[PDB]
């Protein structure tokens, strides 16, 4: 570690612990920086080489972290949780975590390679036939494709090439993140992950959550599963079983958008995916970005600084340069550097994508100044939450129209039934995946779900909680878990089932802010001045106070809440209700051993 990026030495008090966190902050953002950079290196540009700088700059965070770390404990250990500043106790509460920086040289140095091996692997996986990758090669097919055998084809091998290959090396990641964590006290990673939302019943409240949201799921998957049965046939298709995991639009089936013009209600009314209008209309990935940009000014927010154009990917490299794709967006922690890393597609969807991540530049920008420590949502749901709230407001049929794509504007009953139900299949479809990603890796990192019950506990959630079912069959040598990008990456995932009721609370308090009284599920804050100061205060806030306090701050109450979600989507789940009803579904798939047949000559005719 070089001599400036050391402690010196501070009073064993609160006084030093203040100097002590403003010479951290001097350091710690170059240190920081080193490491985003270099992971921005390797990201926009996977190569050994730039692997290598990666896991040498995260080794040099790690030294970092253990020295900042041990000096912190040394001098402040038995007076930092009385200290006065609770600012000061959130800063030395984190710069005292050491998690990976608790291992031996030997073990970081493995640590550090197996989270690059495992990214490497995702996000350089294809399937042949010339080769398909991930995006955008299979993720039109499931999108676009209606059928069956090819569909499959893409499913089961975009499960195969990067799962199998992850598994042996996620388990050693798991036995060594649990190693690093449990010298910070924690049972494991798992419990530190939880410890985020500070909150003794969260797994509780999370499951009452979901007992509340759960028929909305339920219903709307009975009458998906009906209109596919109409398509796909008796075969395919059980009325009283699981889907088919293939045949929902998404890879992961975590997200049925794509799959709208199959369940539409009412198609003789406009036409509320634009996909079609964006691509005959020219879009390209500048202009949904910059549509984004203008959104968040409308607020008076800020626009994206230079930096971020200039320095940004938004489009996949055409020089066939290996990049990871998937969508995200990047702190550089220096104050000035802000970016997203995004393959960026011309849909409907991707605009959304686009608003979600420059929500997390937006939190960026607006908490650039706080201590580098305290440069995070008031929880992680927060940070997931701020692009969806915008974006809330940005697919009603009214702003469409605005922005030109969406000619036509009607406010009827089958409209707003069309239009929720077009929500649902992005937000409820959602939940039921956004709970049960974390539920399995929770049981990995305890140790309930050892290696030999990967895939068996992954399916059975899957079953259990999106009523999906595998179209082949799965063995343990299959790590279907491992074919979704969090994992490998070792990103959380419960903040996008917090983000998703929360998102809804935000909006409810936002669109009042703004003066609007009518449907909740037809605000627009565009252009709100008001709903922007109060998102504002949110995003200025950091983690410097806790969530709790934020949230009561901004909507009233200081817990999530499903009641908004439910209001926004009353009259969508009162009529699927009743057309299920009228239909005679069984709702749910009691029929849970079911798996659809193979096609008869499969995969010989792709
Ligand atoms: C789409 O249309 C709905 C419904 O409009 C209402 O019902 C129709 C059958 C007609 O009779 C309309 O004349 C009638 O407004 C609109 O929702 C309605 O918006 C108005 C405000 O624009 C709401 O009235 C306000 O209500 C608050 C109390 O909540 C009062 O303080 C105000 O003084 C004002 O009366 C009305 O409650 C609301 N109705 C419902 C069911 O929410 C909606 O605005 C419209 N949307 C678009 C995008 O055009
Ligand atoms: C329209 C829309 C909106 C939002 C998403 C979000 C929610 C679902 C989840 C998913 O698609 O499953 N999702 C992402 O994944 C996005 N991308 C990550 C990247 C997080 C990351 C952290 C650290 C390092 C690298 C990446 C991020 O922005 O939160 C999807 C689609
Ligand atoms: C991808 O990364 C490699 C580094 O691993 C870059 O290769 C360097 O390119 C510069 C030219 O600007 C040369 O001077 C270096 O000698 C190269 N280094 C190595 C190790 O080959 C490459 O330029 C990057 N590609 C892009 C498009 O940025
Ligand atoms: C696991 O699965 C591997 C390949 O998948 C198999 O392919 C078709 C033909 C069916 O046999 C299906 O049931 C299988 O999933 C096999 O190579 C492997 O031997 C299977 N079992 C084990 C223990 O690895
Ligand atoms: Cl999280
Ligand atoms: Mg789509
Ligand atoms: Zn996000």
């Amino acid at each position: 570690l070089d001599p400036g990026l050391q402690p010196g030495q501070f009073s064993a008090d609160e006084a030093g612990a203040q100097l002590f966190a403003q010479s951290y902050q001097s350091s710690a953002e170059q240190v920081l920086f080193q490491s985003v950079a270099a992971s921005w290196a390797h990201d926009t540009n996977i190569t050994a080489e730039n692997a290598r700088r990666q896991e040498e700059a995260a080794l040099l965070s790690q030294e970092f972290a253990e020295a900042w770390g041990q000096k912190a404990k040394e001098l402040y250990e038995p007076i930092w949780q009385q200290f006065t500043d609770p600012q000061l106790r959130r800063i030395i509460g984190a710069v005292r975590t050491l998690g990976s920086a608790n291992l031996p040289l030997a073990k970081r140095q493995q640590y550090n390679a197996l989270l690059s091996q495992m990214s490497r692997i995702y996000s350089t996986a294809k399937v042949c036939l010339t080769c398909w990758s991930l995006d955008p090669d299979l993720t039109n097919i499931l999108a676009s494709s209606r059928s069956y055998a090819m569909l499959l084809f893409a499913w089961e091998g975009w499960h195969n090439a990067a799962g199998i290959p992850l598994k042996p090396l996620y388990e050693d990641f798991t036995a060594l993140s649990n190693e690093a964590y449990k010298q910070d006290g924690f049972t494991d990673t798992g419990a530190y992950w939880r410890s985020w939302y500070n909150s003794p019943t969260f797994e509780d409240d999370l499951e009452h959550l979901y007992q509340q949201l759960e028929p909305l799921y339920l219903n709307l998957h009975a009458f998906v599963r009906r209109a596919l049965h109409r398509r796909y046939g008796d075969r395919y298709i059980n009325l009283r079983g699981p889907i088919p995991a293939h045949l929902l639009g998404d890879m992961w089936a975590q997200s049925w958008e794509n799959i709208y013009d199959m369940v539409v209600p009412f198609p003789d009314k406009p036409n509320l995916d634009v996909t079609s209008t964006m691509l005959q209309q020219g879009w390209q990935a500048t202009h949904m970005f910059r549509v984004a940009e203008e959104f968040f000014t409308s607020l008076e927010l800020s626009p994206m600084p230079p930096e971020f154009w200039e320095g940004s990917m938004l489009e996949k490299p055409a020089d066939g340069r290996e990049v990871v794709c998937h969508a995200s967006a990047w702190d550089f922690y220096n104050r000035k550097d802000f970016r997203i890393k995004q393959c960026t597609r011309v849909t409907m969807d991707q605009l959304s994508t686009v608003h979600h991540e420059m929500g997390h530049i937006q939190y960026y920008l607006q908490y650039k100044d706080l201590p580098v420590s305290l440069r995070r949502g008031a929880n992680p749901g927060f940070h997931e939450a701020i692009g969806d709230v915008l974006a809330l407001s940005v697919s009603t049929p009214e702003h469409l129209h605005k922005i030109g794509l969406l000619d036509r504007v009607t406010n009827d009953t089958e409209s707003d039934i069309n239009y929720l139900l077009k929500m649902a299949l992005e937000k409820i479809a959602f939940l039921p995946f956004g709970y049960l990603v974390d539920q399995w890796r929770w049981g990995v990192f305890s140790g309930r779900t050892p290696p030999s019950r990967y895939n068996f506990d992954w399916w059975y959630l899957r079953t259990k909680y999106q009523g999906i079912c595998p179209p082949v069959t799965r063995n343990e040598t299959h790590f279907d878990a491992g074919a979704k990008f969090h994992v490998p990456n070792v990103t959380p995932y419960i903040r996008y089932f917090v983000s998703f009721v929360l998102q809804f609370q935000f909006h409810e308090a936002l669109c009042k802010e703004a003066g609007y009284e009518g449907p909740l599920h037809q605000c627009d804050i565009y252009r709100s001045t008001k709903a922007g100061a109060k998102l504002r205060k949110v995003l200025r806030a950091g983690s410097s106070r806790p969530w709790q306090e934020v949230l009561k701050d901004m909507v009233g109450l200081d817990a999530l809440d499903a009641q908004p979600l439910l209001k926004y989507f009353q009259l969508v789940t009162q009529w699927l209700q009743e057309q299920n009803q009228q239909n005679g579904e069984v709702l749910g798939w009691p029929e849970y051993q079911w798996h659809p047949p193979l096609p008869d000559n499969y995969p010989e005719g792709i």
